[PDB]
This record gives C-alpha cells, sequence and structure tokens, in this order.
DNA sequence: TCAAAAGTTGCGAAGCAAC
C-alpha cells in the first residue's frame, strides 16, 4: 500500500507472476523515506506550481522559506506567466499524440483484450495510462510533472552540455581522426546528438518524479519508462518549433559509409529577456535539494562523493578535503572591467579579439569555416557573463561586495575542475571580470617593495618573459613600452575613467598600440595602470591585479623525475636543471639560471637535437638522387607557409623552438607517430588556405594583377622574386602528392600513387583532401617525424622511454582480461533467465545482478591505489554488451540503444593517467590541504594566480608542493596491482579473440604467429619482473637525492625557491663529478638492502 | 595522446534489409 495507494487507477495488477496485464511502473519504483519532490500527491502540478510563481508571498509559502530570491521581481513574474501558458499547449500535443497511437492498427483494441502491448519496445508508455470508458488516457499527475521538467530543460540544457573534440567526432561519424574534413568538428559542437539530448532530458524527468529505483527490477523498465517519456516530449518540442532537427548524411563526402546522423538544436532567447536574470525558478520550487543554482554569501556547495563520470570510484578522504577548501573561496566582481565591456559593445569585442565581420564572397570556403568557429566562442562567453551580472546586481546595491562560490569535482585523471561551461577557470573573457584576488599596496614612492610587485603584474600581462630576466631588467623594458607604443592607448583609458566615453576609433587605437601582445589580460593591465595614474591617494591603492606562477615545461619535467631508473648520468643533470632542479647551488633561482648559466629550455634543446638527426638521415642517402629531391621538396614547402622554418640562400636550414612545442607535449602523453604527422600537416594546410583568401582580396582591388604578385607579393622584393616563388609552390605540391615513400627491409623506396595534383587552382574552392592528403602525410611521417622522435628521445633519455613501454604493456594486458571476463559472465546469466517463464527477452538484467558480476572481478585488482588517489583505467560506458534498443517514441523513431557501465580496452591511455594524476594532479591536491596553504587563489592546472600582497610566501609554498609530489612512485603502484592480477588469472579460459590481443603486446611479430597458451602465459610474467626492477631503482634514487642540498624553482615567476635542507655539499663540482658522487651513494644504499634480506 | 558515449527507418511487435 506504499506506492499502490498513490496511483490506484493504473492499468494492470502489480504482481510479477500474474496472468493478465502487469504494471511495471509499480514493480520498479518505491516511495522514498523522506520526500524529495513537492509535486508528489498533487492533482494538477502544472496549476499548483503556476500558482506559486504568481507572487513573491506565494513563492515563499510553497517553498517554506523566510525570503525569496531578490531577483524574483515583477518583470520576471510576468515572463513566467507566459511560460506556464505555453506549457499547457505542450501537454495538449502529448495527449493528442497518444490517441492517434491507439487508433492505428487497433493497438488499443488489442491491448484491452489481453495482449501485452506494454512490454514492447515502442509501447513502454502504456504502464502509466488509465482506463477511460472504452479507451485509455494519460495520468494527469505524472504527465504534468514531466512537462514541468521539460520546461526547465529548455532553459539551461545548452549551458550544461559537454565539449566534443576531434577524437569524439571521429567516433561518431566513423571517419579516421587524421582525415576529418574542414568544419565537421565545429558543426557537431553547435548542436547535440539524439543519445545525449534524450539522456540528459530523461535524468530531469526522473528527479522531478521523486521516486526510488527497485534493485530487484529489470534495467529495461527502471531505465526505459523515464526514457520513453523523454523521447515523446522531445518530439513535441520539434512539433512546436522550439527544437530544430537536422539530418546529415556522411555519404556525400565518403561514399564508402552509409551512416546518417541527426542533430538537434534549441532555439535561443533574446539577450535582453528578463527571464535570463533568474532562469531556475521552477527547479527551486519543485526539488527540496536543487542542483542548478548560484551560491551567495554563506551558501556553500555540498561535496560530491563519486568521481566525475565514474560512479564506481569514490573520492578518497584526502581528495574530499581539497574540494572543501577550494569551494570556500569567495569571488568578486571588478566593476571597471565590466563597464569597459558594455561600453565597447559586443560587435566591437568581436572585431577586436575575434574575426570581426565576415565577407563570405572574399574568403576561401575552408578559411571562412574556421573564422566562424572562433567567433562563436567569444560571443557565447560574452552572453553568459552578462546574464550572471543581472542576477548578481539584484542581491545588493553595491555589486562589488557580493561573495560568490563555485562547485568543483574530481576528474577521472585526478584533476579538480569547475562545474559549468563558462567560468573563471575555463573562459578567459570571464577570468578578467570575476577575481578572487585583492591587494592594498603603497605606491607613493617608486622605490618601494610594493611598486616592484605592481610592475611584475603589468609586465607579465603584456607578454614579457619575467622569469628569464632580473628585476632591474624587467623594470627597464616595461618603462620603454609604457612611454612608447602604449602611450596613445593609456591616454584614451585615462579619459574613459574620468568621463565614461570611448572614441569611435577605439579598436584602431588598441590594435595599433598592442599589436602582437593583444589578449584579454593585456586590457586589464591598461585599465589598472590608468586607474593608478588618476588616483589621488596612492598610498592605499586597492587592485585585483595578480601574478601567475606558471610551471616551466611542467609535463616533460614531471615524467623525467617520476619514471626514471638506473644510475645517474651527466646529461640528466644538465637537462633536469632546465626545469628548475639545481644540485649544489643554495638559494639559486630560475632568473639567475637563465640570465647567466643557460638560456635554453627543453623545447630549444629538442630542436637542436632534431637538426643533428636530420643531417644523419640526409647523408644516409647521399647517392640516392630521387630520395634527396623528395626531402628537399618537403623542406621547401614548409619554408613558404611556416615561420619557424627558414631556408638559406646557400641551402642552410635553421629551425626555431616553435616546431618542438606540440610534438614534445603529446609524445609524453603516448601519442603515436601518425598523430604527430597528421597535426603537422594540418598546420601547413591552414596557412595555405589563408593565403588563397589574400588572392581574392587583391584581385578585387586590381583585376589586372598577375597570379604570382597576387599571392606572394607581400613577401617578394620584385616581380621576378614573386614569379620564382610561385614556381616552387606548384612544383613541390605535385611532387609530394604523386610519389610517396614506402619502408621495407629497413630502407625507403619511392612508389608512385598515380594521383598527382594537376590543373588550375581556384582560390574560392581550393581544397586538399582524399588521396592527396594521405600522400602528404606519408612524406612528413617518414622524413620529418622519425628524425624528430629520435631527437626527443635523446633529451629525455632512453631510460624514461623504457619505463613508459612496460607501463603501457602491463595496463593493456590487464584490461583485455577484464573486458573478456565481463562479457563471458553476463552471457551465463542471460542463459539462466531463458528458463524463467516470467522473463521476456529485452528486460536485460537487474541492478543487483550487475553489481554481483562486477564484484567478482575484485580479485584481479581493477583499481590502482596510490594511498591518496584512485584510478580506474578500464572503465567506460559502451552499448555493445546490451546490443538492443531501450525505448523509442510513439512514431517508431528516436530509437535509443541501451548503454551500461562496463570495462573496455585501455590502449595507450595508461601513460596519461599516471603522468597527470601523480604529477600536477597530486601537486595541486597537496597545495590545497598542506599546512599554511595559501588563501584567495585561482588554481588552474599547472598554474596559479596570486594576489600582489603575498607573492613571495605563496610561491615558496608552491615549490614545496612540487617537491612533495616528486616523491611518488607511479610504477610501484602499478606493480602492486599487476602482481595480484597474475596470481588469480587463468589464461586457459579466455576466448580465442582475447588470446590474440594479449599476444600482440607480450610477443614479437616473428614469435606470435603460432604461439600457444603457455608461451603467452610465460611472456606475461616477464613483464611483471621488469616492473619490479624499475620500481626498486626509482625508490633508491629518491632516497639518495634527499641527502644532498637542492633548490626547487619549478614555478619561476617571482624568484622564491624552496630548500630541501640536505646535509651533503655538492658545490664547486662539474656535472661529471656530481654524477660520480651520486652513483657512490647509489651503491651504498643498494648493498645495505641486500644484506638485510640475507640477515 | 587524457578529460563520456555515438546512424536512420519500414515491418510488426524482434531484428534483418535497404540507403
Amino acid at each position: 500500500e506504499g506506492i499502490d495507494a498513490v496511483y490506484p487507477s493504473l492499468v494492470g495488477t502489480a504482481d510479477s507472476k500474474a496472468e493478465g496485464i502487469k504494471n511495471y511502473f509499480k514493480l520498479s519504483f518505491t516511495l522514498p523515506e523522506e520526500q524529495k519532490s513537492r509535486t508528489v500527491g498533487s492533482e494538477a502540478p502544472l496549476k499548483d506550481v503556476a500558482q506559486a510563481l504568481s507572487s513573491r508571498a506565494r513563492y515563499e509559502l510553497f517553498t517554506e522559506k523566510e525570503t525569496a530570491n531578490p531577483a524574483f521581481n515583477g518583470e520576471v513574474i510576468k515572463r513566467y506567466k507566459e511560460l506556464m501558458e505555453h506549457g499547457e499547449g505542450i501537454a495538449d500535443i502529448l495527449r493528442s499524440r497518444l490517441a492517434k497511437f491507439l487508433n492505428t492498427k487497433d493497438v488499443g483494441k488489442r491491448f484491452a483484450q489481453g495482449t501485452e502491448a506494454n512490454r514492447w519496445v515502442g509501447g513502454k508508455l502504456l504502464n502509466i495510462v488509465e482506463q477511460d470508458g472504452d479507451t485509455f488516457k494519460y495520468n494527469e499527475q505524472l504527465l504534468q510533472t514531466a512537462v514541468l521538467a521539460g520546461l526547465q530543460w529548455r532553459l539551461t540544457a545548452t549551458s550544461n552540455t559537454a565539449i566534443k573534440d576531434a577524437k569524439d567526432v571521429a567516433a561518431i561519424t566513423g571517419i579516421d581522426q587524421a582525415l576529418l574534413p574542414e568544419g565537421l568538428v565545429e558543426q557537431f559542437d553547435t548542436g547535440m546528438t539524439l543519445t545525449e539530448a534524450v539522456s540528459s532530458l530523461a535524468q530531469k524527468i526522473e528527479s522531478y518524479w521523486g521516486l526510488s529505483r527497485n534493485p530487484n527490477a529489470p534495467l529495461g523498465y527502471t531505465k526505459g519508462i523515464p526514457t520513453a517519456m523523454a523521447a515523446e516530449i522531445l518530439a513535441a518540442f520539434v512539433e512546436s518549433t522550439d527544437v530544430v532537427e537536422n539530418i546529415v548524411d556522411m555519404s556525400e563526402i565518403d561514399p564508402d559509409n552509409k551512416k546518417t546522423i541527426g542533430l538537434y538544436t534549441i532555439t535561443e532567447l533574446d539577450s535582453f529577456d528578463p527571464i535570463n536574470s533568474f532562469p531556475t525558478a521552477i527547479e527551486e520550487a519543485v526539488l527540496v535539494n536543487p542542483t542548478e543554482k548560484m551560491f551567495f554569501g554563506d551558501d556553500i556547495p555540498p561535496v560530491a562523493n563519486t568521481q566525475l563520470r565514474n560512479p564506481a570510484v569514490r573520492n578518497t578522504p584526502e581528495q574530499k578535503a581539497a574540494l572543501k577548501a577550494e569551494q570556500a573561496t569567495e569571488f568578486y566582481v571588478h566593476t571597471p572591467m565590466v563597464q569597459f565591456y558594455e561600453t565597447l559593445g559586443k560587435d566591437r569585442i568581436l572585431e577586436l579579439m575575434g574575426a570581426g565581420t565576415l565577407n563570405k564572397e572574399l574568403l576561401n570556403d575552408n578559411h571562412a569555416k574556421s573564422l566562424e568557429g572562433k567567433n562563436r566562442s567569444v560571443e557565447d562567453s560574452y552572453n553568459q557573463l552578462f546574464s550572471v551580472i543581472e542576477q548578481v546586481r539584484a542581491q545588493s546595491e553595491d555589486i562589488s561586495t557580493v561573495p560568490i562560490h563555485y562547485a568543483y569535482n574530481m576528474t577521472r585523471v585526478g584533476r579538480m575542475q569547475m562545474l559549468g561551461k563558462y567560468n573563471p577557470q575555463s573562459a578567459k573573457l570571464v577570468r578578467e571580470a570575476i577575481l578572487p584576488t585583492k591587494a592594498t599596496l603603497d605606491l607613493s614612492n617608486q622605490n618601494n617593495e610594493d611598486f616592484s610587485a605592481f610592475q611584475l603584474g603589468l609586465a607579465q600581462a603584456l607578454d614579457i618573459k619575467v622569469h628569464t630576466m632580473t628585476r632591474e631588467v624587467m623594470s627597464d623594458e616595461l618603462t620603454k613600452l609604457l612611454e612608447g607604443n602604449l602611450k596613445p592607448a593609456i591616454d584614451m583609458m585615462v579619459e574613459f575613467n574620468t568621463t565614461g566615453s570611448l572614441p569611435e576609433n577605439a579598436v584602431d587605437v588598441l590594435n595599433t598600440a598592442l599589436g602582437d601582445r593583444k589578449s584579454f589580460v593585456a586590457l586589464m593591465a591598461l585599465m589598472e595602470y590608468s586607474r593608478y595614474l588618476v588616483a589621488e591617494d596612492k598610498s592605499a591603492f586597492v587592485t585585483p591585479l595578480y601574478v601567475e606562477a606558471d610551471g616551466v615545461t611542467n609535463g616533460p619535467i614531471n615524467a623525467m623525475m617520476l619514471m626514471t631508473g638506473g644510475l645517474f648520468t651527466p646529461d640528466w643533470i644538465r637537462n633536469i636543471a632546465k626545469g628548475g632542479l639545481f644540485i649544489g647551488s643554495p638559494n639559486k633561482t630560475m632568473n639567475e639560471h637563465r640570465s647567466t648559466a643557460d638560456n635554453n629550455d627543453l623545447y630549444q634543446a629538442s630542436t637542436n637535437a632534431l637538426m643533428e638527426s636530420l643531417g644523419k638521415l640526409r647523408s644516409n642517402y647521399a647517392s640516392n638522387m630521387p630520395i634527396q629531391s623528395q626531402i628537399d621538396s618537403l623542406l621547401s614547402l614548409m619554408d613558404l607557409f611556416l615561420p619557424d622554418i627558414n631556408l638559406g640562400e646557400n641551402g642552410a636550414l635553421e629551425l626555431k623552438r616553435g616546431i618542438a612545442k606540440n610534438p614534445l607535449t603529446i609524445t609524453i602523453y603516448g601519442s603515436g607517430a601518425r598523430g604527430i604527422a597528421g597535426k603537422l600537416v594540418s598546420s601547413v594546410t591552414d596557412a595555405i588556405y589563408e593565403r588563397m583568401s589574400d588572392v581574392l582580396k587583391a584581385r578585387a582591388k586590381d583585376p589586372n594583377i598577375s597570379a604570382a604578385m597576387a599571392m606572394f607579393g607581400k613577401q617578394a622584393a620584385s616581380e621576378a622574386h614573386a614569379e620564382e616563388l610561385l614556381a616552387r609552390f606548384l612544383k613541390d605540391m605535385e611532387t609530394l602528392t604523386s610519389t610517396v615513400p614506402v619502408k621495407r627491409k629497413g630502407v625507403l623506396e619511392l612508389q608512385s600513387t598515380g594521383t598527382g595534383a594537376k590543373g588550375k587552382i581556384n582560390p574560392k574552392t581550393y581544397t586538399i583532401k582524399g588521396e592527396q592528403l594521405k600522400a602528404l602525410q606519408e612524406n612528413m611521417l617518414h622524413f620529418f617525424v622519425e628524425p624528430l622522435r629520435n631527437g626527443i628521445t635523446q633529451t629525455v633519455g632512453e631510460s624514461l622511454v623504457y619505463s613508459t613501454e612496460q607501463l603501457q604493456k602491463a595496463t593493456q594486458i590487464q584490461s583485455v582480461v577484464l573486458e573478456d571476463m565481463f562479457k563471458q559472465r553476463v552471457q551465463e546469466k542471460l542463459a539462466e533467465k531463458a528458463k524463467d517463464p516470467t522473463w521476456k527477452k529485452g528486460d536485460f538484467l537487474t541492478q543487483k545482478e550487475l553489481n554481483d558480476i562486477q564484484a567478482s572481478l575484485n580479485n584481479l585488482a581493477p583499481m590502482i591505489e596510490t594511498g591518496s588517489q584512485t584510478f580506474y583505467i578500464a572503465g567506460s560506458e559502451n552499448a555493445e554488451v546490451a546490443n538492443q534498443v531501450l525505448a523509442t517514441n510513439l512514431d517508431d523513431r528516436m530509437r535509443v540503444p541501451m548503454s551500461i557501465y562496463a570495462p573496455a580496452q585501455a590502449g595507450v591511455a595508461g601513460i596519461p593517467f599516471m603522468t597527470i594524476g601523480t604529477g600536477d594532479g597530486m601537486m595541486m591536491q597537496t597545495l590545497s590541504t598542506m599546512k599554511g596553504a595559501p588563501k584567495n587563489t585561482l588554481k588552474i592546472f599547472d598554474g596559479m594566480n596570486i594576489g600582489l600582497n603575498d607573492i613571495t610566501d605563496a610561491s615558496r609554498k608552491a615549490n614545496e608542493a612540487v617537491y612533495t609530489s616528486w616523491q611518488g612512485n607511479p610504477i610501484k603502484n602499478v606493480y602492486e596491482s599487476y602482481a595480484k592480477f597474475m596470481k588469480n588469472v587463468d589464461f586457459s579460459k579466455l576466448s580465442p579473440e582475447a588470446l590474440e590481443a594479449i599476444g600482440k603486446s607480450a610477443l614479437e611479430y616473428d614469435q606470435r604467429e603460432n604461439a600457444t597458451v603457455d608461451d603467452i602465459a610465460n611472456a606475461a610474467s616477464l613483464i611483471e619482473r621488469n616492473l619490479r626492477n624499475i620500481a626498486l631503482g626509482v625508490d633508491i634514487r629518491h632516497k639518495v637525492l634527499d641527502k644532498v642540498n637542492l633548490s626547487i624553482d619549478q614555478m619561476a615567476a617571482v624568484g622564491a625557491p624552496y630548500q630541501n635542507n640536505g646535509k651533503i655539499d655538492l658545490s664547486n663540482m662539474t656535472p661529471e663529478q656530481q654524477a660520480d658522487e651520486l652513483n657512490k651513494l647509489f651503491r651504498e644504499e643498494l648493498e645495505a638492502r641486500k644484506q638485510k634480506v640475507a640477515k
């Protein structure tokens, strides 16, 4: 009588083994102990809620609160009266759609005679209907509560959607990642797919119903009934033009595939709509514990219990203390920046910091697609920021004294991420209007220690490398700028402060003054400096300007220290000092290192190594004229359209550090050679398309110009020079796209593809795609990426790349077994339910049964524990296991497959998990919970913003967190889990397909052709012993380094290093002598451990 | 390379065939 008394008129009995029609709504949901929604028990939820939104007094009575939100004023109330009236029209559409369903093919007649039409995939919505004479009808309470959830979804769905990159789009369309056409990635980010639109809508409907799931009920009904309602509601929104549905077929570009995907977009509201100032009135009136809201003053967000997108993993007690600390920080609004934005306007913001207005006639088709993509990001963040200001402004008269709190969560890689899409952590436009930092400096004298802190904030914002020069040098360079190029822009800003108006040529003045330093933080620097000039009391200046303590190549430096074994080498000592680890130099900062000792970083060192490898490759084929010409053509082509590569008149090749930035970062994350080659070619093609646009522009100005001058005029001294460069571009393009190199027996041969690029170029429709793109990627892969990888390996060392190889092999093998066992166990269960008279194929399993299968995998160690973090590499949500439809709508459309939480193959994802989680992920967690942790800071990944009053103390603490995180042992954590897996595994019970996959990671090509199960088992145990040796070597290295004096300056902005107070002096020694001293301590530690085992 | 997942529709009432 718990749920059978609330809904007594629903069709069918509530017995799982009855004879007639059974009601699976009452067999799957139970009333909660304490109420969660205020719509349970009402008769007309659409009228009860609409009554509560008609006044301020009624809203407080319904919600049982002393005072409502101050933003709930008269204008918002009127806008909410039209929304409810619009919601009554959506309900009428749903009621009429059902009656049509029951009238076709006599579905209603058959269902009344005993046919179980409520168990079909397309008829699961018959479990919430009631009899009415000779026909059926909806249940008013359940239907109207679903419409209320639909109206709230229509207002906030867009701002909560996720971000899909090129990798995600490839998985949807099925095309290869490296050959994704132009504009396809950004097209899929405008709208939402069917799976993500229905799933997000279904979650809202279930929450508003306020019931609990039954653990012993099938997953096809506890998840299908809410989903069948979501598809019907979305169909009604399309009919009402509130949602636009678009169908895109992939056969127009790739004839091979036949996929046809549909995209949905929500019609947006006006930027001046009063409803944007308080868009969550419905949610807070229905849910006892709302989720979508904004927190002011003493409202502190709650702490989450499970990892983001990972319900099986719980946040450790140490990780929960970090979330609590970061959610207590108060954010404030900077009024002068907000007034500058609205006076400038949205159109002028796009012109300045975006692409401005676009003339599609005078642009290339591929160029114009990219330009439109960059305009959307700036416009979306502008609209989001100013909708927040409207809500903040109603709280009090002074907008700058209203505290703001934000909610965080733990990502699956161990990072702390803000919730939302456009927040201070993610959007750079919003970063300069909402700050947690503040200061009160004394700037009456220019020689004060407070003025030097003020200059450091301005210099860094204006793109000056403040961590490579001393304080006196930085001050000199800033003064040259403030009285040179930047003077006209500062003068305009001074007049704006006193008057409040801007000139008509504001964009021209800022573009001319800033130039290549243009950014959002560069505008704040001009605003703060011009505010200081006009101030009358300079001894108490209050500013929110900040200084960021960025990490110098945080990625590669972390990996080189956490995953290197064996003895010390003089090259490791030299290269590790470029990241900020100094041995034998007390109180040494990075400003002193770069100024006197070495002015190169890891990016510059790798480029120097690449040049050495390139010369070796060139001389290797000194007698191969066809090969030599192919290498020359590739380098000539990249010279024209890339600023980092230049060709001398004598053939000398000079490279800059720009080309080694992206490849070095992604090589650490385990990216293959094919990924780097695809990215490098993409940069070259983008520059080519931009050049074709200039041809169109020059032709319009003068239609009698020559082709060579219209394209290379800006880079040619005379007409003859332009003609020469045009010939090079034509010849190089046809050479690379005709013949490609193929590697076999270890040497390279030239093979003709027969698809050379010939014809006349059209500037409007010029495009490189298909077999022409693949030829370009083959030349770059075998002539530029292979030498590049050799150079990177030399700088980071061969010992580091050996640790990453074993790490990837162990995780891939373990994940393969976990996935195969999971599938093998759900098939045995489904074969037992086949003998159940009351079970129908399609209900799948229950939640209790799914937990039992997962709980049987605990002896294979699916999770890696470091003592303060937990990682689950193999977890995913795939629809392959279920392999059936969950629910459709009444029109036999919008079919949604069933997805469950099941393990999947890892691949190369093992390397990023350990490098990021135990690296900057662990360091930031330490920083928040350590003793005397800094306050009022914004902690971006591998960075931190600090107020001007405590730059010195907070920087020292930041270096101490880095030192603490450098004592971790990621290889030891993997070894402990892999040792337990090899103790309880049984290789003889694996499927033949799984055995082949294991052999691809544990055996060589010539040995895995006809391997047995004993060969695979034996080869897998050798990896276990390889991981044991690496972990022992890393452990000894950290103990030896703790005995000597060190200085840590990884965050190099300010110049405050941390000391490890060792008691062994390694000063006045060369790097060769220091390596000998450390190797002596390595052997003393090793011998002591071995004697302990013997004794 | 890490931070989620991925086609649509007739016929008949599940799952293959057509595009």
